[PDB]
């Protein structure tokens, strides 16, 4: 039992009482909110050639004093907030696992109690760190996580639920020992870069206090780590031989600036088949996966040596250059708003639909959208169809994560008290890069095209990173920050620093660091380098459209109130409102009784309003 | 971009702007409705020993009554209307893939925009044709698809939603080069055979114009097809050796007229085990699947040679003869209506269940719109349990086929269903045994159960399936000789060329679904099959009329009732309770439904008279 | 074809008409309720290396699978599974289709009988027929197969499945806190009726002329290679099971260490043996040694005697904001139980799969049971309730239902989560659920405790009858795995409220069942002594931070503005704060808030509207 003091908050950490069969377990309590986190890792290597790690943040209707609402089966699926919290925890702990740890691992977060004051998501990140630290699972160093808010210009750590509602920033920082940063998740109300950057420094300061608390609990408990029967990393001598075979061929491919996404992959694949064939004779006893992974290591090393040594990228760009950006608006007549955003070989189709205000709130049946409510009646829905990468797939977590990230980016510029629910759909028709950030740019374009009076245009961009690190020390010697990374740059790089905002502020941030932490200095520069790129993108978007249209499209939704006499009300509504629901199903009209005499009527198109209108007139005789 | 003019309708095709990563992609636009279709095919041979082809017609609903129902409510699943459209597209393109193309393939549809006037389903079929034509995926020929309706006696190509709502015919035709037919899907309001047949030839004429437009687009943009790693067809040397080994034994099996479904299958299997082991020794290098497929090729060709050469089927029937048909009603006393229809070794049990009109809607604006209200309060649910074929199957239920067969049988019976029936009519067809057209038996059994339940249907409906065996020149590809079979078994469908299911009254046609396994068939064969099925339909309707010929004078005495109970204004709070608790508590323990009709009166629906009696107890005990 | 008379009830059994393609099929009719049951078994051995048997009982009337259907499938699976031969590793499915229901005769019992007839007439290798009846107690008299009206007034709902020679195969009961002598008598009455049903089925089998298939191979280890395994691992396994310092994990790995050593030695001696045949031979030898210690020495593997309980510790009120909570530990099994109060109208609005199954419980009470994968140090998918967790939740809910008070102002929901598993977590859910209910302040009549009884028998293979046996109190996981039954029974200090016997043998005598009920009442008494020390009576009131209900009056001229267009304002408030405003009459709105703090914020909404 260790208590960590963070300003005016206390963080109680416990272990050894509950769930003792699990490989690791911990209970983290702040105020009256308690979260138990367990960690299980199988000792048999998984047949798949990667690290299978699943994080399931399990919210409970209990622990909050709420029996599940009106539906027979009491729990159905996964809420949006549950998936997002699971994603944050996964990104905080995944980089710290060793290389070649191909063992099935699961982290589960059970909510013991919730007081409605101290948020449990931050505790779940800390609990995952304690559970993994006390377990025998090989894991590298504790992780501290805090949330930073700005209330009246003051930087508050772990704000209460009341404080979040008055905060211009929602930043979550996960830090490793010696002030490294492992995860960044921000949702700001278009705040200045200086204020945003200070909050990161204050956050990393607090996560170091948590880490020292966990290290004390680990020392007292007396943790000993297991010895995995095998870490699946290619041997140095097989890797070195691969380097001799395919270094020159790979060097020519990545210096060939005429390659596109498919041509580059095919050219690399041709060397892969050629090289893997000759590797077997020299090493007949090597595992078939070990042969594959040796090529991936060599291809990654050659790819990174070019940008570090020569400051030029695989497509010939310099470190700060964007890809070609093209925008269109108003492509299909019947859509309320539309936009096609192209960034290199990434293409996104964004659509705006206006729905009724009543459809903003969802209730009953399933859990995924059980208590459906959004602050501004605005939601963004992100689709990543399998043909965007020329693939066959089932028609998930990544789509929901990217949809929330793009929705965070656009949320601060959405006007309040809009007549309708605003629903943006982003379809990734082609994918070679940050389709998630293109959804914010295209979403901004479609929003002004539709006539939504947004305060300012929003542009996002992704910043990559390549580092050189010695094995004898582990520190970062030199690094290159890349603007607007490709898919191969993100795959072979060290982070995907996605950040969006207007031309005068920052609205969203999601840093997916693949290294075991990076210095605050690198994070500081990535935010600056993205500010320059974002301004360049916004100038391209502004030429396509610079201000929202003075009105909505003529074929857009319309709301009007009909008068139904008291004598004729029963005929109109029908038995238990059967005629109302029948009308809303054949036509699109949504009818809601404002008053015993009047019915507000919402038609998504002027055609529906006429079609419903004759239904009302004949019913009223 | 190519524009195709179909009468007064305009079709626009284009490619090269959206989703350039896909193997093939196309945008098909009519009016303001634009549909984008994508084709992707893997270059690695699938581990599966057939052609995995999946068609997914997605929809961000705005032609479903302009209610989004997008990802905001997608974690429920896929609508039934989406799966039906995916089945029409799958049937239109599957026959044109080459034999042995064992490669994973997916066709996806994306409704970029829908204006609520032009239906996007037909555009999605044409888009799949264009996307496959421009791609490098080996696909034999372009396909044109139109919808034909009849409004005031005039044929209309691609009718709008307004015209579709006043049309006595909903026919979708997919045509191949040289006026061949690959897909037929129709539902009619009991129209004459001559009117129905004229719509097919009108439809095929329009699909040839579309094929002409698509071929122009394929010429304008260079299209080079890939060379597949290998096409999975048995070696001609292996096939001819299998024929020398199993022709006599297989011929004896197929000329044995005392076999049933199971005994015939095991007799064929016994030859399969004996032959295949002999094949392995002769051809050690042969693939394990090559041995299996070669035997299937020989068994299929021996089976079809008997129908071609001797005009006799494997069960001794002639080409026109039906199987034995038996009917039965009033199986169980408690059911509102029931029937046990049997044809050959296919057995189907059909139940009619009345319900409240209010059970049609779900009180949720979305979800209800996803599966809209049926025009008449009439739906058919079709079940294909695993024991119907003596196999172990998943219990999740309602796969694509069960949803399609249920839709086919529902539109077969829809034209005769009366209007303004006081209750919701639910028909459930359960297939207890299957050796043939259970879907068409569900229409015949469904009409028997409907008549027994006392629903005053206008007339009885019977369905039948017509098979086809052809002799095709190997080089020209033309059909030389063919035989049409009436009321085919399952083996004749498996080894045949088409599954031509068609239902109707004794004076008209109500539904049709032709599942052609050939890369197109001449229209003259389609007309002959429609006429041959007309003869068989009359024979089936004669047998069913002996069991029952007219609907019963009234519904069963243990059937549902509806009546209104008055409550005073002062007593509404105690009656309904706080938060409506009392009403839903009464429904939980009685099953009745109480609806606020007027401020003073409530309508009570009770599934049984006894349930009404219990419900009336609550009202009176509260009354005191 | 064959009619069976059970007092005033008639059972009609027929075959040969419907679904003739299935391996076996039967129709069972009582009154106007008919049930069709089919059985299919593949002739190709399954690769699973066990017996894959799925029972799927489905109600055809669409208006996924309701919880009643899953519970019925569990009873049917329990009634037929033990009678399959050993080594029958063939995929097998049993489907039950309700052709008609009259609303008077319950089709669930007919489905059990139909499954026995369909298996009896089929060619699937299956042991003797099984009869099944339901016994109720109406105004002091014992009724066989009571109707729906009689079941509502019954103090007992007991389902008995019997095998030939009055053996009991399945027992599953829920009683309204009834005496042990009344419970035991009802079992005797039920077994007598199941012999009459078996007589009818045997007559139908003889008339039909059933012949059984010969399976390709019965997957049982060879006797000569099992004997060699005994010569290798006997002494080492004996030492492991006589070491009383082991816990669940250390004992498992000690046996596993012997297993790995033995597998290599077996492989060289029998290289021709199937790799699974080596695995099962060790499983047989280990099971034999484990039971021989109980029979010969009357001492369990953890050092206690046949009647001793495991260590029991309880604890209540562990988190301030929970309405009620309890932590029940029994040996290495740990369960955390929570109580939540919501409104009476909490769960009844739209979207019911079938009518009359809307969200109203009999006492506005329900129990939800969760079995997370870390309870056994395992990895698994966590979304959605499988069949076992639905069955265990229903068993624990039946155990607590009799003592739940009526007319409680709030809907009571109990959640049990198994943090550790080494035994009866389902019965620990009844004990912990009882403690949390008392801590939460709901006035339950008495404390309820549950316990599981094991059984180890020695039967000669010459005839198969039971020579001698031992009944074990509060079994571990290993004692259930290597034992003969999991006899779970719960009740208060003066009665029985629930029972679920999972017999692995092909039937046990009625005297063994009677003794298990008596041995369980002694153990249940000891548990109730420990639980009473922690908390012996419900708290005088609920926690101060619990739910509160207060009415708010709104005038007619203000009704429209307050409710919003189509009740939008009220729907919005429920979405964010969680409070619910329901109309009571033309002037009153009942407000429910999970906490008094959330009520204060909610009251600021009406005042803001003012």
């Amino acid at each position: 039992a260790v208590a960590v003091d963070l300003g005016n908050r206390k963080l109680e950490i416990s272990s050894g009482k509950l769930a003792r069969f699990a490989d690791g377990s911990a209970v983290v309590q702040s105020g009256d909110t308690a979260v138990m986190v367990t960690a299980v890792s199988k000792t048999k290597p998984s047949p798949s050639q990667f690290m299978p790690l699943v994080v399931d943040y399990r919210q409970k209707a209990a622990a909050a004093g709420r029996i599940p609402t009106n539906y027979l089966r009491r729990e159905i699926g996964t809420s949006d907030k549950e998936i997002l919290t699971s994603r944050i925890i996964d990104r905080s702990i995944r980089p710290l696992f060793p290389a070649g740890y191909f063992y099935d691992t699961q982290v589960l977060c059970n909510l013991l109690a919730v007081d409605g004051v101290n948020e449990p998501d931050v505790l779940a990140i800390n609990g995952a760190s304690v559970a993994l630290s006390l377990s025998d699972i090989p894991w590298n160093g504790p992780v501290g996580a805090v949330r930073i808010g700005i209330i009246d210009g003051e930087y508050v750590v772990n704000p209460t639920r009341k404080e979040m509602s008055s905060s211009t920033l929602n930043l979550v920082v996960a830090g490793a020992p010696k002030s490294q940063i492992v995860m960044l998740e921000a949702s700001a109300e278009n705040i200045l870069q200086q204020d945003f950057c200070h909050a990161i420094k204050v956050g990393v300061k607090y996560t170091q206090q948590i880490i020292q608390g966990i290290q004390q609990l680990v020392k007292e408990t007396g943790v000993t780590k297991r010895t995995p029967q095998k870490l699946f990393t290619p041997s140095p001598e097989i890797v070195k031989y691969t380097h001799k075979l395919a270094m020159e061929r790979l060097y020519a491919v990545f210096t060939d600036y005429e390659h596109d996404k498919v041509s580059r992959d095919e050219a690399v694949n041709k060397i892969r088949l050629d090289t893997e064939e000759q590797l077997k004779e020299k090493f007949p006893e090597a595992d078939p996966y070990e042969i594959i992974e040796s090529f991936n290591v060599v291809a990654k090393e050659v790819f990174r040596s070019i940008v570090l040594n020569e400051y030029k990228r695989c497509d010939g760009r310099d470190l700060t250059s964007l890809r070609n950006v093209s925008c269109e608006v108003d492509m299909f007549k019947t859509l309320h708003g539309s936009a096609l955003f192209q960034r290199g070989q990434t293409q996104v189709l964004c659509t705006v639909t206006f729905d009724s205000l009543e459809s903003g709130i969802k209730s009953d049946q399933v859990i995924t959208a059980i208590n459906g409510i959004k602050d501004k009646n605005f939601m963004l829905h992100y689709e990543f169809p399998p043909y965007a990468t020329n693939e066959i797939g089932k028609v998930n977590r990544r789509e929901l994560g990217h949809g929330a990230l793009a929705e965070k980016a656009l949320y601060p510029v959405i006007p309040r008290d809009f007549p309708f629910t605003i629903r943006v759909t982003s379809e990734v028709l082609e994918s070679n890069g940050s389709s998630s950030m293109a959804s914010a740019c295209g979403g901004s374009l479609a929003l002004m095209d539709s006539g939504v009076p947004i305060s300012s245009a929003v542009a996002g961009v992704a910043i990559g990173l390549v580092t050189k690190t010695d094995p004898e020390k582990g520190e970062i010697e030199d690094y290159r920050l890349l603007t607007d990374i490709l898919g191969i740059e993100d795959y072979n790089g060290d982070m995907d620093f996605k950040i969006a905002g207007t031309n005068k502020g920052i609205t969203a941030l999601q840093a997916d660091i693949k290294l075991p932490g990076i210095p605050i200095k690198i994070v500081m520069e990535a935010i600056q380098q993205a500010s320059v790129a974002k301004k360049e993108i916004l100038q391209i978007m502004n030429k396509t459209i610079s201000k929202p249209r003075a009105s909505r499209k003529e074929n857009g939704p319309v709301v009007e109130t009909v008068q139904v006499p008291l004598s004729k009300r029963a005929k109109f509504v029908g038995p238990g409102g059967y005629n109302l629901k029948k009308l809303q199903a054949e036509t699109g009209v949504t009818i809601s009784q404002v008053d015993e005499e009047t019915f507000s009527v919402f038609a998504p198109t002027p055609s529906a309003m006429h079609e419903a209108r004759d239904f009302i007139t004949e019913i009223c005789k």
